[PDB]
């Protein structure tokens, strides 16, 4: 009894936002990708905090590795409504990803913390760590592990996992060539999550362990974790128990971003008629730097004609003119002049998109200038000349590339 | 030198949000006129905080004789981002008008100030107070008026005056059922504007002998600017020295909101191609409680068709299906199901309306639902029977009235 | 399991800072008393909301019946931050305690909320609201008052009840001139702390049966806990099991501060050796509006001597030359010249204290100018003549005695 | 007409918050020279900050160019009151001296501001810029200089300069062996402060030339300013002329604090009878990062004797017993038990000092706790073998020094 609302109180949150995502080939080239633009008005990083928040966990530690300024622009701005007297706040702390806490350990020790959560902020889901965190006492661990099963095509990219029947952890590789399978599931395998929560005082004695480590690559999956599994002090918390999520039949929502097609349709996900992640949640409100900005104006063309709108989101500040959308996500304060034709794209801020343009599976840059009469996506060839194409068929468009091109980007 | 940096720094404003906007009819039924939503995403009175802070009056006093709840929480909120050891402050001092500035006296003398600001935030403009105290001072005045040629037509709602050479107040009329026209033009009349700038220790003595006058209506048109106009120490202030316009060959902007067929008038005025007030100036800009909204969403029908709109805004959380939009204004988290035809509306926030309604020249207020099939604005009597009906055309839409057409309007 | 934290977020709470305080007779006649200065730089009503903040109780609806302008400013200034998204708000309802309560209640449904927690922010205490959402939930209960035993001689101030072994209300009766004392003790007495929290939806069906009512008070005590008691739903809580304490073995602390005396008493039980209230908690701390002020200036005396304090407090602001000082508190920005002797005083803020004064047991209103020369403390009949002197022995001192005396404190 | 209101609204401020701070050698090698404390709670570049909003200028660029995060919690807590719709906001932007404004000039564009105010954060002194700017503008300059006479004798640590009667920049040498008097005197030279003000289009073009040295050492006193010198477009600005001073007879207030003596010299200028710098000046004060902190809690001693105060400061949170204080200065929640002696030292917050210490002529470096009996400032040979020691006989205390003596710190 009074546990629940109590755990919270003693934890603090370590948000891991490295930006590397070295998949997204330019995109991330000028921000790390934790400040990337996802859904309208949002960062991916607010996914991580805002479920520190309505998980209870007020003291949250952001480790910025790359020392971006967007990021650190973002949280002065959006995250500034806490106060340390009441023991609130978001620090930035800046600087493999395990060292990189040892750097700001002593900052760490001055909250006195008894727990700690681990987060990886360049990913996107909803969780409720305090759930989390009753799962870590009840079994009386010190290291609890977000565990999800995922297609075993692709979980070479995370670190897998085999557990016993109380979610103990018996074996564990970081990033293996030939992923094993579940026992009762071969096309599968259960993977972690980046996300972690460990004892305090445990972890302080095992990073000094691991700081006097000549060979260690110093990074959580790699170097720790085994070596935790070694000791038989992990284990395991199926996500499931903890997902927010408004339809229990549906599955869990984890969407790691890493390259460029599942950005493209996490974002495109939204627009449709019935998303899988649902931002209208008002028992779950995700937080961002909301500017103040004007009504999204539809207007008539230069001939004096309507415009039309199929399965899409327009922000506010967005002006549009004619100029047929359909299933595009339209960031703030974008403009689209007369006679365009957009399809499935994905348009981030201050874009201004000339007259008489047609996309089709884009995504377009922040601040880019589209000029008059482009057209992308119907040829393959000519947009991988030009720009950047995914195997898949998105195409990519950054300032750099039209500027290498001979437009003009000064307005 | 060094003058119109120091005068706005010994200045206050004082607003009289009292908004008694009777010819409202319904609409300032339950709440107070200033805060009236105008625009998509401001208030009214947020015209009157913005041109203080753009002039450099940081030191506000607003004077809500309603003593509403929904201002006082937009001014908490909203315009609550201050420091008071650094002598800006919004200060809501609840309680005619003169009379309403004479109750306050004892805590307006605290501020220490030489000069004061009347305004009467009930109005929607731009103007840049600095510029009026420069031309209060080099004058030498005590009162200095902004004048403002209108129409005789309805000049009879104002304060009517005629001025020498040299700006100086020779004849002073409050509210006059004949007005006097401009010497120079029989078409307009000189009119107030009700924007009154006082040298502060004038004002002091000035109310204390209109509060023992006991004969005095207690108001500032018609006891006191007659009575300094009788000791002539009145000067004028002719508003396009001072109005902030973007595109200076166009003429002034200072909308009375007075009756219902302005309202819409001026909200729809927004949505043309060209506006008359620009909001998008970034060298003038007006603040709002910028509350977070998720993205204006447009989605497909039931039958899968599409959306169009002509001429529009549409504010953030709004949702819309299908149905054909016109020369209309969306606010805030609007929901519009699918089959519906809108044509200069004004849909205040939270409304929800049903399938296949028909809309034309109405204005919904907040938070009402309209059933489904609902019809307004091309029959005359029927509108005029179930809702009110100016004689102008305009339509009106309240909870109250829908609730007691049997429509239950919780949700 | 995971009950403890989701119990504040489905609760609201209502502070009715409207309290009178008759009692002190000429100290809160222009504040209202919530707005009280208490032991440094805080109010009263901040023990409320930092109660409510560090229970988890992040919405909060204030109720400003009488003298409503300090308060207001306060809650603007220091408790402005609002983060709408995540429903944690300080809200300001201004209008018996019920019928306020009733006129607000249309909007307290918009919180849409489960639980309720009724306050008198008029109090100082320390209590841990989720320990009795517990409690009021473990219980199955419709009411949950906050019980205390207390001396029978001051019992009649204070609603008194009687309970069952499992704390179910069996009798209560409100402000009793005989009050019934507890059956295990005759020298103490049950009684009721202003703390009550309510199942919604009962409330609301309740209230309404009560506005109704052409005979009911509209009060809490007397009218509807002897309601819910005939009902036999009410159930207590005693206030140890929630008292926050960092002395266990300590007694609860909960001043009513409803007299002078006890407001003196309280403030100076801070400045002792051990005192019972801590405000040097990191754990449980409390808000407050914190203006930027300087340290506290001690200085030598115009003849180059020192100054000496004993078991004294100096806020920010402060400057002190020489001038004894002894048991006394000091506000903010107070000002003491030399050669003064203070012994056991509360000054309340900017106070200016000439020279060769000597004070004791006295408590000094904000914002006086005390003459040179002053004593006080030392002869009754004189100090009653010209200030206000209670039965105890204190004194208390306001602007107005000394404006009618003849001492100007336009200063 | 118009002009000093419209001046800083077209400026921005770069300060440059990036100082080594060598000459403090311990002092600042775990933070930054700006984010130094001074004076009770405030923060060396606070004095920066508050000039620039009390000179209007609400667009500000701080430039942490290494070892900082204090600096970034301190503008993230206490400064982060972001308008950012009125265009109003302290930005963070991360990196010789003129490279550090080099890197971030496409983030500064973005402003498009006419003017720019070149700051350094690493000093003290108070200075309205509006003024300067005027004084910019008058006199058609593209670059003014902020010139102060000083002592020769110490001229060598500034750049030197020698003007015309038109203070035009004649000639100009950046930190001197042999400083060049001015004509009218021999004992002092026209030094440079470190305020320059520059026409932002010619700051663009003259950084972007700098870039492309490879000989410049990028620093603004030896590569830019003789570069303008040699063109004949430096214009110089006497500080006295906007110097904010109560006393108008007492001289401009400047200090450098570069070295330690001159740290502890200038904090206890604060503490003496007549301070050179006054923060009690309501029309011009200083921000603060300002925790709500407990009056300053005075006690008696184990004895039961009082305590002692002569010229001396005590900040919020404080706690002393007995413990005789003479000229020095207490920063927050300081905690001095009993029998103790102080005079003439500097505490940094959080300090614990135990029973039976005796300090002179010291400075005590945040956090430390001082051991029971601890003898300072009165054998010199001795502090110089365990705490650092200047020539001039202050004495420096931090806890590594501590550490390494064999006492813990841990608490
Ligand atoms: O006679 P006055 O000038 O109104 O003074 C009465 C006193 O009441 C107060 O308004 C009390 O103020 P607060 O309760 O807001 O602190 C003082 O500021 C004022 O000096
Ligand atoms: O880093 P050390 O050697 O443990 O010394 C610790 C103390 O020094 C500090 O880093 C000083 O920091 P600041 O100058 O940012 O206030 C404190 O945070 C801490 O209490």
């Amino acid at each position: 009894l009074m546990l629940a609302r109590q755990l919270p109180l003693k934890s603090v949150a370590l948000i891991l936002a490295g930006g590397r995502g070295t998949r997204l080939k330019d995109l991330t080239n000028k921000r790390a990708k934790p400040a990337v633009h996802f859904g309208g008005k949002f960062r991916i990083i607010d996914f991580a905090l805002s479920n520190c928040i309505n998980s209870g966990i007020r003291r949250m530690g952001v480790i910025t590795q790359y020392q971006s300024h967007t990021l650190v622009q973002h949280i002065q701005r959006g995250w500034s409504f806490f106060n340390e007297e009441m023991n609130e706040f978001v620090d930035l702390l800046p600087a493999g990803t395990a060292d990189a806490v040892t750097q700001n350990l002593d900052i760490i020790r001055r909250y006195k913390a008894e727990y700690v959560v681990i987060l990886a902020g360049d990913h996107i889901y909803k969780q409720d760590y305090s759930r989390m965190l009753i799962d870590h006492v009840e079994k009386g661990a010190r290291c609890t592990v977000a565990c999800m099963p995922v297609p075993i095509e692709e979980a070479s990219a995370f670190g897998v996992m085999a557990v016993d029947e109380n979610d103990k952890i018996i074996e564990f590789v970081e990033k293996p060539a030939n992923p094993p399978s579940m026992p009762n599931d071969p096309s599968k395998s259960l993977a972690s999550m980046g996300i972690y929560v460990f004892d305090a005082d445990y972890l302080y004695e095992l990073l000094e362990e691991d700081d006097r480590d000549e060979n260690s690559s110093h990074d959580f999956g790699k170097d720790l974790i085994p070596k935790i599994t070694e000791a038989g002090l992990a284990y395991a918390h199926p996500f499931p128990l903890s997902c927010v999520q408004s339809d229990p039949d549906a599955e869990p929502y984890w969407r790691d971003v890493g390259t460029l097609e599942a950005y493209w349709k996490a974002n495109l996900d939204l627009a449709s008629v019935v998303p899988e992640l649902d931002m209208y949640d008002r028992n779950w409100p995700i937080r961002t730097y909301n500017e103040s900005l004007p009504p999204a104006k539809f207007v008539q063309d230069r001939s004096g004609s309507h415009g039309m709108t199929l399965n899409s989101l327009v922000s506010g500040g967005c002006v549009i003119s004619g100029s047929v959308v359909v299933q595009s996500v339209l960031f703030s304060r974008v403009r689209v002049n007369s006679f365009c034709n957009i399809d499935s794209a994905v348009l981030l801020p201050e874009v201004w998109v000339g007259r008489s343009c047609r996309l089709r599976r884009c995504v377009i840059d922040r601040a880019c200038v589209i000029p008059e009469g482009m057209v992308i996506g119907e040829n393959a060839e000519e947009d991988a000349r030009r720009f950047y194409r995914s195997e898949e068929g998105i195409v990519l468009v950054t300032r750099e590339m039209l500027r290498k091109l001979g437009h003009k980007q000064e307005r």
